């Protein structure tokens, strides 16, 4: 589990969104596994605005943060997981690393802020849903 809290936005994996998230929806995209809901309280996370390909992610199933290199956001074929069939997922970045379903929502961060959240795992790879292109998170 996990979210990003920026301004009056909460960013979560679409497959983990709550009723309250859907009841306060701003934007969602199944192909990216993202959903954004509105918040009453201001959040303090900063979204990275950059093309970094190195950073650190949180892996809850190891209670550890791992430094990783990660690929550019792309349309990637993902094998079946416990929460999606095998399919193409968009805006996804891969690294070599551990990721199980409970790790979804863990933050990937670079020097500029939050890059994205864990979304995929298996075959020794971890996939992150990028948020750096969602420039509207920075305003309004
Ligand atoms: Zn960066």
């Amino acid at each position: 589990s996990g979210a990003i809290y920026v301004g009056n936005y909460r960013v979560v994996n679409r497959h983990l969104a709550t009723h309250n998230d859907w009841a306060n929806l701003v934007w969602e995209d199944s192909s990216r596994d993202l959903l954004v809901s509105s918040t009453t309280a201001q959040g303090c996370d900063t979204i990275a605005r950059c093309d970094c390909q190195t950073g650190v992610y949180y892996c809850s199933s190891r209670r550890k943060h791992y430094p990783v290199s990660f690929s550019k956001p792309s349309l990637i074929f993902v094998e079946a997981s416990e929460y999606y069939p095998a399919r193409y997922q968009s805006h996804l970045m891969l690294a070599v690393g551990h990721s199980e379903p409970g790790d979804c929502g863990g933050i990937l961060r670079c020097q500029h802020g939050v890059v994205g959240i864990v979304s995929t795992g298996g075959n020794g790879l971890v996939g992150f849903a990028d948020v750096r292109d969602l420039l509207w998170l920075d305003e309004e």
